[PDB]
């Protein structure tokens, strides 16, 4: 089922697989990515594992409130609780939460600031709270090291992101873009298909409304300040970091020092994997959160 929930001034899509009375379970998409972000495929794959798996869309993406950033700014203490007014909005006390790349970033907000909400908690494809990213971004374009010395993102990363300036005129056509950017982030590692991928695009580009242009708001987004990092001492909820091995993004070790911030943490790596979804790394992810989520209950 779907529906809309209030959160402050702004209003929120999400939706729902497998029973719910089985225990929630919290997905939270990347930056400028919709509920559709998650292929529903994996969703499913997840929620039949015995998971109430509820996805959303992130204010400005897919049917959420959507307007210019500039004149209402906001920032990840505003995003977090967001995912906090999906479950209250689908009478959730607690949750299974899972971030993925940027919502990793938001994840990490939700553990230090309602921790409360939490059964508990797991993060891939991203990094800790102390890695300046948008700072490293243009760090590594000038050939300077990070300040963190940890790997920054590489190559297929800057590859992907020049291939977002190319312009697509018509469905077709932004269809074809989209999927060779996740070809690009996902690598050789895994197997990749792009018809699957095609019709998760279509798909999302469909609960858009038809509307082709990506969302942009997350761009204007600042993190937050590396001291955060160190409160993440405090979390007790059982945490999985999962490292996609071929991570272009967030490179290892970024997974095991995202775990070494928290005491509860452990690592788990997916061989082959990159930053991207194709239904090939789905058993596998869906594994090892199965797992991770029954130990916490
Ligand atoms: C383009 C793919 C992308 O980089 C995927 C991704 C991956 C990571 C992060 C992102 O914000 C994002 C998203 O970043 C967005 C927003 C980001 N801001 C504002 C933080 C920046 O504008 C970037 C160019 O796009 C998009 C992080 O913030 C991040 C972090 O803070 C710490 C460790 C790892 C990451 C990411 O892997």
């Amino acid at each position: 089922s779907e529906r809309i929930v209030p959160s402050g001034d702004v209003e929120l899509w999400s939706d729902d697989f497998g029973d719910p009375a089985d225990p929630a379970l919290l997905l939270v998409m990347g930056g400028n990515l919709s509920a559709l972000g998650w292929p529903d495929e994996f969703a499913r794959r997840l929620a039949d594992g015995g998971l109430h798996v509820i996805r959303y869309d992130h204010r400005d993406t897919g049917r959420s409130t959507t307007r210019d950033f500039a004149a209402h700014p906001y920032g990840f203490g505003e995003l977090a609780a967001d995912a906090v007014a999906v479950l209250d909005g689908w009478g959730v006390d607690r949750a299974h939460v899972v971030g993925l790349s940027m919502g990793a970033t938001i994840t990490q907000v939700i553990a230090l600031d309602h921790h409360d909400r939490l059964s508990s908690l797991t993060m891939l494809l991203g990094g800790g709270l102390d890695i300046d990213f948008d700072a490293n971004i243009e760090r590594v374009m000038r050939g300077e090291p990070t300040l963190d010395g940890l790997p920054g993102p590489q190559q297929p990363f800057l590859d992907a992101l020049a291939l977002m300036n190319q312009p697509a005129e018509g469905r077709a056509a932004e269809v074809a873009k989209r999927v060779s950017k996740w070809r690009i982030l996902s690598g050789t590692g895994v197997p990749f298909d792009d018809a699957e991928y095609a019709r998760w695009e279509e798909r999302a580009i469909d609960h858009a409304g038809g509307v082709l242009a990506e969302p942009y708001a997350h761009y204007s987004l600042t993190l937050p300040p590396p001291s955060r990092a160190a409160e993440l001492r405090e979390v007790t909820v059982p945490t999985l970091v999962i490292q996609a091995e071929h991570d272009p993004i967030a490179p290892a070790p970024h997974g095991k020092h995202l775990a070494g911030l928290i005491p509860t943490a452990r690592l788990a790596e997916i061989p082959g994997m990159g930053h991207a979804l194709p239904s090939s790394v789905h058993g596998p992810l869906a594994e090892v959160i199965l797992a991770h989520t029954r130990s916490a209950a």
